[PDB]
């Protein structure tokens, strides 16, 4: 059993551009945005202190620094000065044309219609022929493919504009519900946008599919993927389950996982009526109260490059701030793979150098044991 041993005892290679990685505590990534500012000094001490693995959400500092990629750029700046050897990621949607970076800044509804050459990559609605939307975000049409070469090219440049690492790149559907007869064009299409992405980006730079593990067309082109866990079908025995396999998959395949729990998927009734700062209080209750349960649920399924993220949503102040001390507990190589308790049971346990793991996907228990 060595740092790089894949838990089916294959031995996992990485390439040169990946982050750090070892076992000595829980692998952590984290992911993060604040719309209002920039993270202080202290801030970057906090989170560089906690993992070598970083990527900047959708809108970061855009409210004061204009745009999203300007945001990004200065914490690649910022955690690259203290921390040479940290990754930091951009951030794109695939999808959904959020107007927080100069690139993006024309798909509003008072700017759109000066810009019909961006309009085009939009969907429509048939019925009433005004553009599709969500709160007044558009909505990218991968069957487009003058959309596809606009989006690599900009997503190539908002990288180099940063100087990020590599990209998370978010959403893999294709709005295919809105073009249910196309399924299999919508799949194509973007499996092909994301292998042209790849081949458009610097070779030591990391391309990060979110969810796209399973995603057949995709998984030829993706570095890393991330588990989401955005729901309650996600956080279901049977899919921790499947995730494992996945996890294992990505392994042998060369590639890295992110795990990201964030328990405002739980919709735990605690958090039922709150609004603002007390909402707030009780998700970090709540992350506190889990976090034992849902560091197994990772353990259980860990492999080498694969990191967990932990919080309560995608923001600086929904996690990377919040002391979790157990996620700094002496870990160590993982002795093999993980073992299902016993026949239809959802109880499974797995032993690493400095700690014993036991969790039951089916009544949310767990025990780590630290050694």
């Amino acid at each position: 059993k060595i740092d790089f041993y894949v838990s089916d005892g294959s031995k996992f290679i990485s390439q040169d551009f990946y982050p750090k990685f070892s076992w000595e505590s829980t692998p952590e990534y984290a992911m993060f945005g604040n719309g209002a500012s920039l993270l202080t000094p202290k801030e970057v001490e906090k989170i560089a202190a906690k993992t070598d693995f970083i990527c900047i959400e959708k809108n970061h500092a855009y409210r004061t620094l204009e745009f999203a990629e300007i945001g990004a750029r200065e914490e690649i700046k910022n955690f690259k000065a203290i921390k040479p050897e940290i990754k930091a990621l951009y951030y794109f949607n695939s999808a959904y044309a959020w107007p927080f970076t100069s690139y993006n800044k024309n798909f509003k509804k008072n700017k759109i219609d000066d810009y019909p050459e961006l309009k085009k990559f939009i969907l429509v609605d048939k019925t009433t022929g005004e553009l599709q939307h969500r709160n007044n975000t558009l909505c990218f049409d991968v069957l487009n493919p003058e959309f596809r070469t606009w989006w690599v090219k900009t997503v190539a440049q908002g990288v180099k504009d940063s100087g990020a690492d590599g990209v998370f790149i978010d959403q893999m559907h294709g709005f295919v519900w809105l073009r249910s007869s196309q399924k299999e064009e919508v799949e194509k299409a973007m499996g092909e946008m994301m292998a042209n992405l790849k081949a458009a980006i610097g070779t030591n730079k990391i391309l990060l599919g979110n969810n796209a593990s399973s995603v057949k067309d995709v998984f030829p082109a993706i570095d890393a993927a991330m588990f989401e866990h955005y729901n309650n079908k996600k956080l279901s025995k049977e899919n921790l389950l499947k995730e494992w396999g996945d996890m294992l998959a990505n392994a042998k395949a060369g590639k890295m996982s992110i795990f990201r729990i964030g328990v405002e998927a739980e919709k735990e009734e605690a958090s039922q009526t709150l609004i603002k700062g007390s909402r707030g209080e009780s998700l970090e209750e709540l992350s506190k109260e889990r976090l034992e349960y849902y560091q197994a649920c990772f353990l259980i399924g860990a492999q080498p490059y694969s990191y967990f993220q932990y919080g309560w949503g995608w923001r600086l102040d929904t996690g990377p701030l919040v002391d979790y001390p157990e996620l700094q507990k002496p870990l160590g190589a993982p002795k093999g793979a993980y073992k299902r308790l016993h026949e239809n049971g959802w109880e499974f346990t797995r032993e690493f150098e400095h700690a014993s793991v036991w969790v039951d996907t089916e009544k949310k228990e767990a025990k780590i044991e630290w050694k």
